[PDB]
């Protein structure tokens, strides 16, 4: 007898917009991907059953940097930035973060 169990792994890209000096040049870029992988537990003994081989890619999709007056981005896009998640290595974190610098053109 067993039943149906489920774990989740959400990874994020945190886009930071910056002058060369510092200076907020625009508020930052979060998205997100959520990872779920479904399983079974014994109701006898308690047992989690995950398939090992299972595995899971998703994109964090290209990010046309904002375009400033007088300035250029270093990046003028992000990503594409494709991620994957597989049932060996479920539990570890991977989130994404960079820094896109402008400088007066």
């Amino acid at each position: 007898m067993i039943e149906p169990i489920k774990r989740t792994q959400v990874v994020t890209q945190t886009i930071h917009y910056r002058y060369e000096d510092g200076a907020v040049a625009h508020d930052d870029h979060v998205v997100s991907l959520i990872f779920t992988q479904s399983g079974k537990r014994d109701l006898t003994n308690g047992k989690e059953i995950w398939d090992s081989k299972w595995s899971l890619t998703q994109t964090f999709e290209a990010l046309p940097s904002p375009v400033i007056i007088g300035y250029t981005a270093d990046k003028p896009m992000v990503g594409p930035d494709e991620v994957t998640v597989d049932s060996k290595n479920f539990l570890d974190k991977q989130n994404r973060e960079e820094t896109v610098i402008y400088s007066a053109n």
